């Protein structure tokens, strides 16, 4: 699994 | 919706 | 990439 | 947060 981030403030981190 | 980014080397874009 | 779903009602879809 | 499920065969779980 990867760790992907996204920003919206901070990061919304999908697992 | 949002843009993700992963890394694993080079970037992996999520929707 | 793969298709990820959630159910939030509807499907939230990764991308 | 979510749980997402994606397949690839087998479950892929995502948070
Ligand atoms: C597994 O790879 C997972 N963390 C991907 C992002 S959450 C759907
Ligand atoms: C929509 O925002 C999509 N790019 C991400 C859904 S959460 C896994
Ligand atoms: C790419 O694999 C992507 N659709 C994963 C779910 S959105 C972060
Ligand atoms: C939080 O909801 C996490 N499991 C998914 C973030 S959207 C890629």
């Amino acid at each position: 699994a990867l760790v992907f981030f996204a920003e919206d403030a901070g990061a919304i981190i999908g697992l």
